[PDB]
């Protein structure tokens, strides 16, 4: 299911809020009701003088499998945005397959503070778009998000009783590869 075109992200906001720790995602709201699968997912974004570069980590909570990637892209300077291209790596980060110069996602940033983080997803495969999801994320594991993000899910047009709860699935996750 095509992504919503109807994003930007928000200005002014605190960059150095969002590039900190790692995330977990706590809530993910994919619209396409196609989709069956389930995931937990937790990534750890960094950025160094305009070039922001992430590791991730996808656990399919179905399939019981899991995947990781490199992403890397120039920080926009409209906002807080990214267009990363992706590596495939292993547990260990090495690598498993380099990037496809035709694919890509783009990050946008809603809200950061010091506990949480609201952003939306697209990943594009050439002319393809794979999909989008919004993304509620936490620092700590099965966290609460804070009021500040909560209200940034409803700004966003969205209703966060139609997100999925990672919380109860079963989750099963690589913190040593998000670790600093
Ligand atoms: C719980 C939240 C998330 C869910 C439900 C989700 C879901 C998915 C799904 C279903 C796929 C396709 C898997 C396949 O068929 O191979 C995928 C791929 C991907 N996702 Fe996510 N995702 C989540 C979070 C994220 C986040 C936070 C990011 C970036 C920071 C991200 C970036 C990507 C990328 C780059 C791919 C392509 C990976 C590859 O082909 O190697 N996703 N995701």
């Amino acid at each position: 299911m095509d992504c919503s075109t109807n994003i930007s992200p928000k200005q002014g906001l605190d960059k150095a809020k969002y590039f900190s720790g790692k995330w977990y995602v706590t809530h993910f709201l994919d619209k396409d009701p196609q989709v069956t699968d389930q995931y937990c997912s937790s990534f750890t974004p960094r950025e160094s003088d305009g070039t922001v570069k992430e590791a991730l980590y996808h656990y399919n909570a179905n399939k019981k499998t899991s995947f990781y990637n490199i992403g890397e892209g120039k920080l926009e300077s409209s906002g807080l945005q990214y267009t990363a291209k992706y590596k495939t790596v292993d547990k260990k980060k090495a690598v498993l397959k380099e990037a496809d110069e035709k694919n890509s996602y783009t990050l946008t940033v809603l809200e950061a503070d010091d506990s949480s983080a609201l952003v939306h997803i697209c990943v594009r495969e050439g002319s393809k778009d794979l999909g989008d999801v919004y993304t509620v994320l936490t620092h700590q594991k099965d966290a609460e998000p804070s009021a500040k993000v909560k209200s940034a899910v409803t700004q966003a047009g969205l209703q966060l009783s139609q997100f999925v709860g990672t919380k109860d699935l079963g989750c099963q996750y690589d913190d040593q590869f998000t670790s600093l």
